[PDB]
């Protein structure tokens, strides 16, 4: 599967039917729409910058992968009664630098999107077994508009130079990506699913209201990664963003 259009989202359900799902993600916050839920409390975020572990290339996009194995990293916080071990980080973007985001606002679609993946370390064993319960996986995702370059970004973009192709692995230790959030963390939240295959609806999304900056020579960069494996023709990572799915029925709260 891809974003190609060969194998691309608009594609996607004719191997994974569930694409066609009732809690599918992204989709369109709509402010006017939005619940405020006075039973949620603020999202608590603690992370250990040594549980940052490898960057690594899959090809459509790049991962920054975390030591799951205790309870160093995690969400408490926000819609939930128990912790989340933080997984993973990565980002989306699209082909042009001020359309790449996953979730839109108000129907309107910000440059790209970074995701912070945690799973139900409390009621399930393995990362495995969590990412297909409803349950399961608790992601942040933050808006990010082109404007100022944002240095917090800079080991990212850094290391990206040693992952160029597909496969490639690189290790990317002490860092804390709770660095990577806005100021505030007033946030919006929903049950959804993973954005791409294999499109389990076993996400609670954290969407922050706040969006962070990005530069267009930062995103650029990005799009620079291969999707090819070293040694073959050169094939830019050009956009890895998922269009909005149908909202049906679910219900958007807000922490404020
Ligand atoms: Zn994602």
């Amino acid at each position: 599967w891809g974003y190609d259009d060969k194998n691309g989202p608009e594609q996607w359900s004719k191997l994974y039917p569930i694409a066609n799902g009732n809690n599918q993600s992204p989709v369109d916050i709509k402010t006017s729409e939005t619940k405020h839920d006075t039973s949620l409390k603020p999202i608590s975020v603690s992370y250990n910058p040594a549980t940052a572990k490898e960057i690594i290339n899959v090809g459509h996009s790049f991962h920054v992968n975390f030591e799951d194995n205790q309870d160093r990293s995690v969400l408490k916080g926000g819609p939930f009664s128990d912790s989340y071990r933080l997984f993973q980080f990565h980002f989306h973007w699209g082909s042009t630098n001020e359309h790449g985001s996953e979730h839109t606002v108000d129907g309107v679609k910000y440059s790209a999107e970074l995701h912070v993946a945690h799973w139900n370390s409390a009621k399930y064993s393995s990362l495995a077994e969590a990412a297909s319960k409803a349950d399961g996986l608790a992601v942040i995702g933050v808006l990010m508009k082109v404007g100022e370059a944002n240095p917090k970004l800079q080991k990212v973009l850094d290391a990206l130079q040693a992952i160029k192709t597909k496969g490639k692995r690189a290790p990317f230790t002490n860092f804390d990506p709770s660095t990577l959030l806005p100021s505030s963390l007033d946030f919006w939240t929903y049950p959804g699913s993973l954005t791409h295959p294999p499109l389990y609806e076993s996400v609670t999304w954290i969407i922050c209201k706040e969006s962070i900056s990005v530069s267009s020579e930062q995103l650029a960069q990005f799009r620079s990664l291969l999707s090819n494996v070293e040694g073959d023709n050169a094939v830019p990572m050009q956009h890895n963003n998922r269009p909005t799915q149908p909202l049906k029925g679910r219900t958007v709260r807000a922490s404020f």
